[PDB]
């Protein structure tokens, strides 16, 4: 139960790589709203380009080079985007060229994250169960750590420099490239009743009510005026509540069926998201705190259901019809976020983000109805 010399450099590489990746991706929606205040639409259009382009394009050594050039291009193009919009001449041909170039750096930034995760065959197949159990502590450390830290870097900026934190996050990402490289260099359908079980899981990917959702982050900062410090605290806590689901779900799976554990978890998610939406339409004084607090509670239900849906798939489809339904599972999940970010791209202003919250609760409640009806076989 001891990390090896090479196995430690693998762990130390995943930590440095993901910390820089996540911290930069957290502050990018904040930067896109600093530049374009009152237009969540533009931040949604940015990610729509990244989502599509990433899917299209998708070699292990190129990972750190791609992130380096991506963050480098992002800082140069974010600075140009900032200075040009601040001049006063809007909707130039030049304004579009910089944005699309900035969005092409987002595709490049995402490919580096995926490829560098591939590099994290080298661990002894006996010591792999201790290894794989450790990476979860590293991954958990970046989820809680980088949004919290990066939110403090973006929010505690000097007076006349709102994007002062963005470049500090990118300069971090560039300077860390020298550690990361040497570490990684050294050690490197039509008629199937189970289609409805997939579709119930898929609908939940249309909900914007996520602590790790970029659309919530833009709305929380722009319209609801939450500090990036408290938005990061929102994100880091959202990962901690999903951890609670790792105890709650095996415990209900013992005293109740695996179906009842998934049903009561997905039912819990819908209930707590319903409470959140009501307060979201209430006096915004202390109801924002309830709004975000109920989203945290709902993570236990969502992650509980995802473990059930995964386990139900593992026990229900035979190996012959397995990879095909995975193409279906991956399809519906892709289409949901595609629809999510396409619908958000059409928002006439940030304020009508409320109309995406409502469909989200509709989807979570609907996904509940579909699973309850399915689980009656
Ligand atoms: C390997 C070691 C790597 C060390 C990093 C060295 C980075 C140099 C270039 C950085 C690019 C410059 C970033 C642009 C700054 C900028 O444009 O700031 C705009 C200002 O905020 C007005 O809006
Ligand atoms: O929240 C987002 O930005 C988009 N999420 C939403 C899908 N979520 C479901 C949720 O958080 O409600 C997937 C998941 O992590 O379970 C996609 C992703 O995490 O890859
Ligand atoms: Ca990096
Ligand atoms: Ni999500």
């Amino acid at each position: 139960q001891s990390l090896l010399r090479i196995e430690t450099q693998l762990l130390l590489g995943r930590l440095l790589t993901r910390s820089g990746d996540q911290a930069w991706d957290f502050v990018v929606p904040f930067a896109l709203l600093v530049i374009f205040p009152g237009k969540l639409q533009v931040a949604a259009f940015y990610y729509l380009i990244v989502k599509i382009g990433t899917f299209l394009l998708t070699v292990v050594k190129w990972g750190v080079w791609l992130q380096f050039f991506a963050i480098l291009a992002g800082m140069v193009f974010f600075g140009m985007l900032d200075g040009l919009v601040r001049a006063g001449g809007r909707e130039s041909w030049l304004l579009s060229v910089l944005f699309i170039a900035l969005a092409l750096s987002g595709v490049m930034a995402s490919l580096g994250s995926q490829i560098t995760d591939i590099s994290v065959s080298l661990v002894a197949p006996e010591k792999l169960t201790h290894f794989n159990s450790w990476l979860r502590r590293i991954d958990l450390a970046t989820e809680v750590g980088a949004p919290i830290l990066a939110g403090a870097l973006f929010a505690f900026h000097p007076e006349q420099l709102p994007l002062a934190g963005l470049f500090l996050i990118g300069l971090w990402n560039l300077v860390s490239f020298v550690p990361e490289y040497f570490l990684l260099r050294n050690v490197i359908s039509f008629s199937d009743p189970i289609f409805w079980l997939i579709l119930s899981y898929a609908l939940l990917w249309l909900s914007v009510l996520s602590p790790h959702g970029v659309l919530l982050a833009a709305y929380l900062k722009d319209e609801m005026r939450l500090p990036e410090t408290e938005i990061g605290l929102f994100r880091g806590l959202g990962a901690v509540f999903g951890l609670i689901s790792t105890v709650s779900f095996p415990y209900l799976v013992r005293r109740l069926g695996l179906i009842s554990s998934s049903r009561w978890h997905l039912g819990f998610q819908g209930v707590t998201l319903g409470i959140a939406v009501t307060a979201f339409a209430m006096g915004s004084t202390a109801s924002v705190y309830v709004f975000l607090g109920c989203i945290l509670l709902s993570r236990v239900g969502l992650y509980g259901f995802s473990n059930g849906e995964f386990e139900l798939r593992q026990r229900l489809i035979p190996e012959g019809r397995r990879g095909e339904l995975n193409s279906l599972s991956s399809l519906t999940t892709t289409s949901a976020t595609l629809i999510l970010f396409s619908a958000g791209s059409l928002l006439p202003q940030t304020e009508d983000f409320k109309y995406l919250v409502y469909v989200s609760l509709a989807a979570v409640l609907l996904a509940n109805v579909v699973f309850i009806k399915w689980s009656s076989r």
